């Protein structure tokens, strides 16, 4: 329909092929969204087994239309917009003194359901660094998601740093660079400079024997 498609409870379906280092691993997630409030809850499985890298590092690749655009923002809305046929979404992530993670995602409707299906890459990291070695604490901090239109592209771009809480007390940064294609060629709302507001709560399932994830997420666009 369009944001139309967004103004109740939304089922997810994530999935993610990743491979970092000589690693093959590969992620499902499942659970709502509810863009009227800008709220997300889901539920990740790691199906290969143990994680060779982080959960934290994963959560910015694991569907911002689902962020809450206020009433007088919604001109600036692309990812619902986009909607259903969808969008790309892609990024080149630095892990600052630290490797690199290359994604690519089609994020759009199957059915009644938003799915995000992604591709990852991860190249350069560091045996006893704080990916690989597992040094970074289980949770997630708030950041702010810049976005700009990029209408050579009829699309926008997103610019941000991530803060990676490390078990010494250290913070771990990772530099993403985000573009973002429609797949259709129905029109799109090209928005004027704005960001995301996030909180994120990462936990866990007592009853889950696989490596898995919780995550709980709330995520408001501001700046206009
Ligand atoms: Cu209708
Ligand atoms: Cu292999
Ligand atoms: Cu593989």
């Amino acid at each position: 329909k369009g944001e139309e498609l967004f103004t109740g409870v939304v089922p997810i379906l994530i999935e993610l092929d990743g491979h970092v280092n000589g690693h093959h691993f590969f992620v499902r997630g499942e659970g709502e969204g509810d863009a009227t409030i800008g709220k997300l809850s889901l539920k990740f499985i790691a199906t290969t087994g143990k994680l060779p890298v982080p959960w934290p590092t994963l959560v910015t690749t694991l569907v911002q239309c689902f962020s809450r655009y206020p009433d007088h923002m919604k001109r600036h809305d692309f990812f619902k917009s986009a909607m259903p046929e969808g969008y790309v979404q892609e990024r080149t992530i630095y892990f600052k003194d630290d490797g690199t993670y290359k994604t690519r995602a089609e994020v759009k409707f199957e059915g009644d359901t938003l799915v995000n299906r992604i591709e990852l890459k991860g190249i350069d990291f560091k045996e006893d660094g704080n990916i690989l070695g597992h040094k970074l604490e289980y949770n997630f901090n708030s950041h702010k998601v810049y976005i700009t239109a990029d209408k050579q592209n009829n699309g926008i771009k997103a610019n941000f740093t991530i803060r990676h809480n490390v078990e010494d007390g250290s913070v771990q940064l990772a530099d993403h660079y985000q573009q973002n294609t429609p797949i259709g060629d129905g029109p799109v709302d090209l928005p004027d400079d704005h960001y995301l507001s996030t909180q994120t709560i990462l936990s866990k399932d007592l009853n889950e024997k696989r490596d898995h994830m919780v995550l709980l997420e709330y995520v408001t666009a501001a700046g206009i």
